[PDB]
């Protein structure tokens, strides 16, 4: 049946973004200059809907929204309108210490300072 | 172990960069007013080396280049390099019209014009 | 040693695909005038396994389960979920129902064949 | 040339039974309640032809042989004839104590108590 047949379209659409609101943002992280940077490719956002924090856990979360509106029959709707990625952070990171965040080109980027030394536990 | 353990740990992080150019982008398609509406999120990436085919079996063809430089420590490689994505086409492309191109905070969007009938039955 | 962990979990994971892709191995031959297939499908639930006739004459088995286990896991190889397409070294008959069935983790299927081909004259 | 092409298709089915010999069979392991779980896909044997072993050095093994003949033409034969897995547990084996192996549905389930002990600081 044809409204058998578009329910599955449906579906199959809906399971899609879905998969990419999971995997999307794809993140590269690599430390220089005694700081620590994340890069994260997040396209179509606005920087005001863009919420990037650090839990006191050192772990990294980035969330973001967006609402999208189209007038048209549509085809596929694979675009993310929900981001929430949480990420682990390999080093400590120093407390009170600035952090930048800029958003370019649908590019995130996070720079964190890095501490070189780490105290060590005697016994 | 600590050298296998490092040349697989950057074996696994291959991977992970493959799955995402396999991936990306996601797309969003739509048809309104005769024009056929594609919206593909792509960020990091420069116009120059972004190309947009359109094939005569009417399938709508994205690719994409970059290159990646990191100095210092790499903990993560996520985002994708190479891109080629091959969309089949809802609707037949119109035979003579332009087709526009545009790529803006990261977003490419592809405007078709399109050739369609429908026939409605005589009483 | 976390990230060590981290490497450990996908080793297993890609482990766990490499499976699904490989499994199952096929055994394929001809008896009177039928084709015989035989898969090793372990673990699977019969109303679980499809197996169905390509148009092209691939032949494809499709299964797919569910592992869950209660405790620290330090292996979960096994394969979720089949897809296997054959593709038919003879042309199958036309109706000619075939059969399937399932014993022992392997699962038989019988194919009826043409037995012969017309030839084009020219 | 056919029959040369045949004898080389006859080495190849060959090797991929090796291969598969070599693999099979893919195992399940995890320890609930003082007992290690082995879980095998083995389908298409006899009982009598398993053999289960547990080693002095904490090694489990999995030893099977199969008769497969077949009449007519055959175009592969796949399917592992015999099979040696050698799997070291991650957990020390108590000694002396009841071990269970269970063949259904072509699967090998092995039940291995285990000797553990965990330390709990004082005060
Ligand atoms: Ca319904
Ligand atoms: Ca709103
Ligand atoms: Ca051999
Ligand atoms: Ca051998």
């Amino acid at each position: 049946m044809n409204v058998i047949m578009r329910e599955i379209g449906k579906k199959l659409d809906e399971l899609s973004r879905e998969f990419y609101e999971s995997v999307i943002p794809p993140i590269d992280m690599y430390e220089e200059g005694g700081e620590l940077v994340v890069v994260a490719d997040l396209a179509g956002f606005n920087k005001d809907k863009i919420s990037v924090r650090l839990s006191a856990q050192n772990e990294l979360i980035i969330n973001a929204e967006r609402e999208i509106q189209y007038i048209g029959t549509k085809y596929a709707t694979q675009r993310p309108l929900k981001i929430h990625k949480v990420i682990r952070l390999p080093v400590k990171v120093k407390r009170d210490s600035q952090v930048t965040a800029k958003y370019e080109n649908g590019v995130l980027t996070i720079r964190i300072p890095v501490e070189g030394s780490v105290s060590i536990r005697i016994e």
